[PDB]
């Protein structure tokens, strides 16, 4: 049965959910591991899943008496449609995908993202524990001079409350975490400090990989998932 | 140009906003003024103002190109749409309404409900000042035994936030609000205390309208929206 | 064995039944022959084994005064919530018995509501004190309120948003208990369930009974007892 | 004519500036010839002019313990809130001056950051206070962080998180002050005065500058002794 981790963001936007959900996408393939991926856009778009699409595949599933005269409404309407969706997409490659890497787009925080993160919260319980991840990016600013943890814990607090607890906190910086910065996030985060990931400004995104592997992602992530 | 009173619910549903707006409605009819209505119901069904209209409307927008390429978001986009929906109704009879209430259904603090009390925290700013009220139902529990004040207190310091501050506070009781408990209510919640409106228990909901009456609410209106 | 501590805290009102829901857990677990304390924490500025907010600080505040803090900045977070938490050691270690031994459990009844300002130095003392003593040996009761409105059916609003508050101060409860009036159907506890996160099971109901004595038997009725043995692996 | 009150917040981040904005507005007014007074808050317990956690509640302790409230239940609200508005009250009022005519101004410096355990209670005393002092009287400026990313667009999500929670926290923001390092675009003020609840001209962008000293002038420039004369009604 599959495997899931979900990448979500906190703070700001261009904060590198891309760069992380690839790199983790491709530090798991150079496993012998099968990895797929799926983007969430919380966008009204229908143009890879979409709030436009879901709200579409709902409204017109609706409007031909699929859901017997009674309310659609969020939950659980469109979070089941969306907890469907995710998973039809883990599984398209003839061997199937054995891990899915979810990056979901915009911020945890905004009105876009509700039916998102909560469709998550109920997917964790429904799919087991070993098969379901969470990595929350956040910025960790510094203006030169002290490295900022107040964000990551406010953006932390505020997905716990939304039902979900990060397994890594990776952390943008411009200059690595001090172990002490890090020691301080771990205590308000939950996670313990090597769960505690800073990808810090490198020249060039190949290294992105090659900073989350030496931090022990490719270990934790076996142990974590159960994996090959 | 047009007068609006939005009436939103807390706590718990089945709280009887939809019997204050009509109370509200029928109070103010009965000054030679022409009311009208808009029953906003969160849910996604298409069958008054539904999300899944609201986003159909926004989603086939889009299909065609009417947003020019980029990308459509709740905020702006839907709540645009939901703004100007509100306009059009609000007009709608052969002389013009003069007042409108909206009764927006859901409880603060549902996912639901967001894209609606985002779309009237812009649009109090929009139509001036003395044309926009905002009423919030709210339970006032009491096993017996004392009235328990906090869940207003948690609703109302929720709907501030997502940026609507209560004009009236009206008070779902079943014995009459103690004037030291709608001081308190008072003293948390901003308005002053004749703004505290309790609704008891009554035998019957004829009673609503004069129990808004006799606590003022007829004249508050007036003053309130400047109104003949 | 190590040390077992069960956590009571309140939400939606004030009164909602803490302090009785505190001491039938009390007399449940010492019905079966385990060596049971309680601590209880009022969250009042007021100066055992019932700690306060002034009794706290004033504690802090010597010591500071004292140079214990070796000259360096002293705060709620850590020095107020350190203090909350070797308060909490100290007491639970005191017998309270036929003869001297350690105490097997610990029940803490905090006062006030989860989302007060008065409750949050306390709410975040114990978000820490369950990672020191391991969240095996800890344990958390959240009770609420679940309204019922004769405009038939039963609430769980204010119970999910106080869950959701309280997880977010980073707590997330083992029980939850909900007091109404009549008992809960039990799709209305699986609603619970599936939005705070414990199973159906651990969704408890408290409605109104004709004693306060009759409440102890409510719980043990809902399999509260054998939760807690398997919850906190207690003979 | 009545004490005018200035309360400088903090948010996103610690180490934002407060206290260079706060002595800038201060430098500033004075600049006019009003005669204005300071007051800074640490909300930490160490034990003027310069209010702290361990000051207030050790009054407060003091007070219950010496039987001053009569034997009720005494609280963080209304009781120690209560301590914080009567010593700004107090403060406010004495001179500071050439000769002694009551200070026209008070620039209220608060520690901590918005959301932070150890402001809470400071920040619930300053939203009662403001209805006390009529809010003609009184005049919040929040300082805020406008991070800017070279993956180069100026970031507003933080600025309105943190006035959204410092708005359902009771206060509303009269003046939104940006830390940024370039100045940020008319536009991204409109933005926030958008989502904040105050016109783009009530955005103030204090950017990167070659010395503190700079600042004062760069609020001077952005028209704020204006906006000072005109929203608490200053000669």
């Amino acid at each position: 049965s599959m495997k899931y981790i979900l990448v979500t963001g906190g703070v700001i936007s261009g904060i590198g959910k891309g760069i992380i959900a690839s790199s983790v996408g491709t530090i798991l393939k150079s496993c012998g591991l099968h990895v797929t991926s799926i983007k969430i856009d919380p966008y009204i778009n229908i143009d890879n899943l979409t709030t436009g699409k879901i709200y579409q595949y709902v409204i017109n599933k609706e409007r031909k008496g699929d859901y017997l005269g009674k309310t659609v409404q969020v939950v659980p309407h469109i979070t089941d449609a969306i907890q469907e969706w995710v998973m039809r997409q883990a599984l398209i490659p003839g061997l199937e995908p054995q891990v899915c890497v979810i990056e979901l787009g915009g911020t945890v925080g905004d009105i876009e993202s509700m039916p998102f993160i909560e469709a998550f919260r109920q997917f964790q319980f429904k799919v087991k524990r070993e098969n379901f991840c969470n990595i929350h990016v956040s910025l960790v600013p510094q203006p030169s001079g002290e490295q900022k943890t107040k964000p990551t814990q406010n953006s932390v607090r505020e997905l716990r409350g939304l039902g979900l607890s990060p397994d890594l906190v990776v952390c943008r910086c411009s200059n690595p975490l001090d172990t002490s910065v890090k020691e301080k996030i771990s205590m308000f985060c939950h996670v313990e400090p090597e769960q505690v990931i800073c990808v810090h400004d490198v020249s060039s995104i190949y290294r992105v990989p090659l900073l989350l592997e030496e931090q022990g992602v490719v270990d934790y992530f076996l142990r974590r998932l159960d994996l090959p």
